[PDB]
RNA sequence: GUUGGUAUGAUCUCAAAGUACCAGAAGCCAUGUGAUCUAUAUAGUAUAACGGGACAUUAGACCGAACCUGCGAUAGAUAAAUAUAUCUU
């Protein structure tokens, strides 16, 4: 998208559930400005960086710090699912 | 051939005066003037504005123009302006 009182165009997306937005000022060039842009979209797409767009490959890696991240929480609260306290 | 009082002119204001050498308070009371600034969603007798985007999707929801509004910094602060000028307010 184009934002002309800052003179930005904007990539937003979500990545994670979060919505996350990015600038590329146009004052270096409106195509210059405008392809950064894309091609930062393209790039985010390609990562797996936009939930949307994502692959079965990408799934399945963030799945494992998903997994580590769980397990800390798992680890945080274990004290109440075994009885105990 | 043993009384010294009575009334006025001047002068002064000495616990004289509806003024008391002059200037000078915040404030009190009476009668009026202000809802064109400002508070009361402008009580429809009246009345308009909000370009776009993300699989956000009936939202006192998100990023952002117009519009409403202005964190902090700098200057100004006998101003360009009795409150502004620049910017991701």
């Amino acid at each position: 998208d184009y934002y002309p009182r800052l003179n930005v165009f904007a990539v937003q997306w979500r990545e994670d559930g979060q919505h996350r937005i990015r600038w590329f000022r146009a004052a270096y060039g409106l195509t210059r400005a405008m392809r950064a842009a894309e091609n930062f979209r393209k790039t985010l797409e390609a990562t797996g960086r936009v939930d949307n767009w994502r692959t079965a490959r990408h799934l399945r890696q963030q799945m494992l710090e998903r997994r580590q991240q769980l397990k800390l929480r798992k680890k945080r609260f274990a004290k109440i699912s075994s009885g105990q306290f």
